[PDB]
């Protein structure tokens, strides 16, 4: 007998990826509610790193699955630097995303920033 | 009842530690296939 498998997880939590290429945005599904489970070391690990998970690569060019034995991923953070991405609602940049768009072309409160240059020129 | 052991993998994804100080790329080559059995903490968390 391990550490228990304990009980199995309810969640208000899911994530669904509506087109799995475009990422972020009310581009998305969180469904209904499904109850996770007490299973085995996959359900026990894609419930760590659930399906959009914040993890990098810094040494090997191997992809995430071929080493935690795990999941499938393809390297995430092109272009770009670690800015949490706020809560707040009056800040130009962290209340709406770049190009994430509501209709009306802004994008309600929510993620997926963009933005900057190394430099433009005065 | 704990969560079930559960396979292994086949894994390109492991380099080895090679150029110690040095970058993970600055030096380093995919360590082959091993395929880590469910055992005991490690390489249940660890991988």
């Amino acid at each position: 007998l391990y550490v228990s498998q304990g009980p199995g997880v309810d969640i208000s939590g899911d994530v669904n990826l509506t087109d799995f290429d475009k990422i972020g945005w009310p581009n998305v599904e969180a469904v209904q509610s499904y109850q996770r489970a007490f299973n085995a070391v996959s359900n026990i690990f894609d419930t760590i790193y659930p399906i959009g998970t914040i993890y990098e690569n810094a040494v090997n060019p191997n992809n995430p699955v071929t080493y935690m034995g795990f999941g499938s991923w393809k390297l995430f953070g092109q272009g770009k630097v670690l800015v949490g991405w706020n809560e707040d609602i009056s800040d130009p940049n962290f209340a709406l995303n770049n190009n994430d768009l509501d209709s009306g072309g802004n994008p309600s409160h929510t993620a997926g920033g963009t933005g900057g240059s190394t430099s433009v020129t005065l």
